[PDB]
């Protein structure tokens, strides 16, 4: 593939953290084909020994008892003279995979996250704005989890990421407003995020436990730990963190109708286990902020739309009066521009090219429309840069920076379009963009980024990004220009009473030489 | 407008249920003034002996222990002799007034409530519709709750509303698939349940228990009750509940964008008495459906006014790669039917209108579309119903019983039109709309309605509701229509070529006018020819 960083296989680490001890059952006979190796201690036996045997005479005697509601719906509690452990049951790779874990110790948090959801499902909540329910989400988060430093991130078009919010306790570095690469996000890594939702890594500098035996004798490799929650990163991550300073982590993926939206992060600087239910309720409170923020957007976009016919309104209203659609636009080119928010606009239909505001020369503006030909699109043309599609408006960028094109009509040659001057932006990484990865002699395998410092970029020859309402807005031109250019027609409709006028005055001067 | 039924205030009655026990504070040292008459049991001492003196001795001293976590919060469990209780407190009218209520006997119900809410938000819920979102609500909510029938309730525009699905129970009637007069939910009602979701009737026949003193004092009027929970309703209501049979209700709100879209109910026909924890678990429950629903309308929505583009294209390219308009129309009529599912569309550009489909006669449009100019309509004008407003073509309600228009030009006489034909539907009644109320002798008070069995009735000539999507494609319409006025451009410019003809005729008229100037030249011309003779003669 393109990078190390992505031909990597994250399924078949087979990797174990030291927290817990898993256990694998093979079909009705109960056959502990592969166990972890850290089992002397819970199950008071050889790891090895245990191998081939059945699952009767193996699991301590309590949690029989218990089977039956972990084959209904997979969780319980099971006291051991260790201490409460919590048991967790999935099935996959055609097998079934038992583990157990540290439980909780405060029956008093349950209650807590009813509150808060309550909390956060409680209306005039998402009026405040859109901004602030971010950072009202990961403060609670703050408060569940009890960690030290967390940020809401968030995807971009070319996978590279933004930090919108983050809420910390003092003493910390914090990277708001700070943006990250693409490739620090392996291609895997969110194929994978995309069914599982949660994933927790307690401690930083912990071995990763081996797996007995090394691989499955049918199946021809180590067992797959997708489904579960107890699975070791890859060590490339680790040093990743380690440079970072994060001793514990926590993330948990947002979903979107089918698109990673966005990611929280949590961080610690010492190693801090958490149990299930705290990550089960901090899943749920998660789950909601994806319904929250399309309800936001669906009421952001409503508004934006009535304000868009809102301005169409009084431009239809003016236009159809005394004059002519050149004269109309020449002398009502005021508030022509707002609705996409340009500082130019052009007309094309079919004599020479009109040109308002800001735009480029005379002799360019027909050489674009021939560009626009080609390129395949029904309605309307996007673009950020036109630089890049077009080098000849490069050279003066001041204002070909952006430009939104609409079909007036059918693939014939009739086109309009609006210009955007060039809108300057500085951006900070955390670390040298181009050099995502630093080298090993020996090609090994590529390490993080050495420092994290903030870095501080500018780019040029850009415009700003064309919004959602303002596509719209091109159809509502559209239907501007409707109207106005029936208002066309209609002075053409007296000119055609004016051309059963014009047959008037041939058979009009028909009996005028018939008089003379 | 109004009639007995909107005279009489709710927020005013005094009245408490027989269960709860209300207590009421004013001043810094929070004295006694309101009180139950029923307080013998929990107090322990004649009710009127107590009002007016110090708190403090007065409240149990457990209750007072744990005054500060209460007056913050507002919630919380507490232990008596006689049992176990939950105390509310809450601020209305200026005043602070507390409440005590029996607790529930069951631990372990939290743990059913977040096994619910993860159930319903899920990691896929509600993919296969709204209809299935509000059958699973149905059902969970009866689980939570324990009742026999559930209600699902939504409101029409005028008020009127209908129960679209229920959890039902074996053995016992329901009300599915029928309408409600709105007159059921007077005004007052509604602006009351704006405020407060939560309304619990525990009992139908018990009476309920005066507040002593009846009136405030200072204030001259009793002692307001909306913020509080225990609200007694008025006893109209209670005999309306109780016609129906049903003895305890339970209605729930679904507040979605600052209305009352919808009202969940729950009916019982014995006795029972809910749980704080159930009605709070309950309560997000509403809001969790409601969310759901705007979200699963909006995507849908979306989704199908794309389809609705979609099949706006083709029939643009189509309609410009031919140059002949109202042929191109003739022959592609049956495409544009369906882009806002009309039978008959009618094309007026100023010029002789096109007729396609089932339509009237040329003279019955032109008719409409002159009455349409001075109708004061902004950019549309959808209606279902035409003979209401216009008399003459109610006779011809066949296929002009609903229409949607668009205005072409921004003023005079330029307007697009569909025809709709008329739909038959049967609408089914609890009980005979056409007799709401029966009046009492005397004319005090209204009594409800006597029987609920089914009544039916047939509405005519009227069409199915333009929804939304339509009049997005109706303008949709206009702006792909703007692509074939570019084609109407190119028609233009040949209409402009026979103008252009007529201008080089017109440059014709000038040196014709000039020709038709110097034959005169060759009529003095003869007149010359003879003004030497005349001369001569002279
Ligand atoms: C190719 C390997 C590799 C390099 C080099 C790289 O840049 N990424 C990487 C390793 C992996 N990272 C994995 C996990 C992972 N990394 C991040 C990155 C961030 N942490 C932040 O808080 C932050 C900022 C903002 C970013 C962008 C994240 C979010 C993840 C997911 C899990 C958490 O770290 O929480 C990873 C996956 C390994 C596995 O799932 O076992 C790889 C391969
Ligand atoms: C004059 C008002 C009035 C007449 C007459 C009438 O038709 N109803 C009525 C009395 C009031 N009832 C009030 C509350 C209330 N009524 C309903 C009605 C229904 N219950 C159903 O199951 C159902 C169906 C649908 C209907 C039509 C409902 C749901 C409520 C809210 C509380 C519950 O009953 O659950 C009322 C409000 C004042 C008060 O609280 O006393 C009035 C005036």
């Amino acid at each position: 593939e393109l990078s190390q960083c992505d031909r990597e296989p994250i399924h078949l680490l087979g990797g174990i953290q030291a927290y817990g001890v898993l256990l694998a059952f093979r079909g009705p006979d109960r056959r502990l084909e592969v166990v972890s190796a850290n089992t002397q201690a819970l199950l008071g036996r050889p790891p090895e020994a245990l191998l081939g045997k059945t699952a009767a005479q193996v699991l301590p005697a309590e949690l029989w008892a218990q089977w039956e509601l972990l084959s209904a719906r997979g969780a319980l509690r099971v006291a051991l003279p260790s201490g409460p452990y919590r048991a967790l049951l999935h099935e996959s790779d055609g097998l079934t995979v038992l583990e157990l874990e540290p439980a909780e110790l405060q029956p008093d948090m349950e209650e807590t996250a009813l509150e808060l959801v309550r909390r956060l499902v409680s209306p005039l909540a998402g009026a405040k704005g859109t901004r602030e329910l971010l950072q009202t989400a990961a403060n609670t988060v703050r408060a569940l989890t009890g960690f030290d430093r967390v940020m809401v991130y968030r995807f971009d078009a070319d996978w590279h990421g933004e930090v919108l919010a983050e809420s910390k306790r003092e003493g910390m570095d914090g990277f708001l407003g700070m943006h990250f690469p693409a490739t620090d996000i392996p291609v895997q890594a969110r194929a994978l995020y995309t069914r599982n939702p949660l994933r927790l890594i307690a401690n930083a500098r912990a071995r990763p436990v081996p797996l007995v035996p090394s691989v499955v004798p049918e199946l021809g490799r180590p067992l797959d730990l997708s489904g579960s929650a107890l699975r070791s990163v890859s060590p490339i991550h680790l040093e990743y963190l380690r440079n970072m300073g994060v001793e514990a982590s926590f993330s948990l993926s947002l979903l979107k109708d089918g698109a990673l939206w966005g990611l929280i992060a949590c961080h610690h600087l010492a190693p801090l286990h958490l149990s299930y239910e705290r990550r089960r309720a901090c899943e749920v409170l998660t789950q909601l902020l994806a319904l929250q923020l399309s309800s936001e957007e669906r009421a952001a976009e409503a508004a934006e739309d009535s304000h868009r016919a809102a301005l169409l309104g009084p431009l239809a209203t003016s236009l159809g009066a005394g004059g002519t659609l050149e004269e109309a636009l020449a002398k009502d080119g005021a508030r022509v521009l707002e609705l996409t928010g340009a500082t130019g606009a052009a007309l094309l239909l079919g004599g020479e090219p009109l040109l308002v505001g800001r735009t480029p020369s005379m002799d360019e503006v027909e050489a674009l429309a021939a560009w626009l030909a080609p390129q395949p699109f029904q309605t309307s043309f996007h673009t950020e840069r036109l630089g890049s599609l077009y080098p000849p408006l490069a050279a003066r960028a001041d204002v070909a920076a952006g430009l939104l094109a609409v079909r007036l009509a059918p693939a014939s040659s009739r086109l309009a379009l609006w210009f955007r001057p060039e809108a300057v932006r500085t951006i900070s990484w955390a670390g040298n963009p181009r050099k995502p990865a630093e080298p090993e002699p020996g090609h090994a395998r590529l390490h993080p980024r050495g420092s994290f410092q903030a870095w501080e970029e500018t780019v040029r020859e850009t415009s700003p990004a064309w919004k959602r309402a303002d596509l719209a807005a091109a159809e509502g031109f559209r239907s501007a220009l409707i109207g106005v250019v029936l208002r066309q027609a209609a002075e053409l409709e007296r000119l055609s009473e004016a051309l059963s006028r014009s047959n008037a005055e041939l058979d009009a001067f028909g009996h005028t030489v018939a008089h003379d």
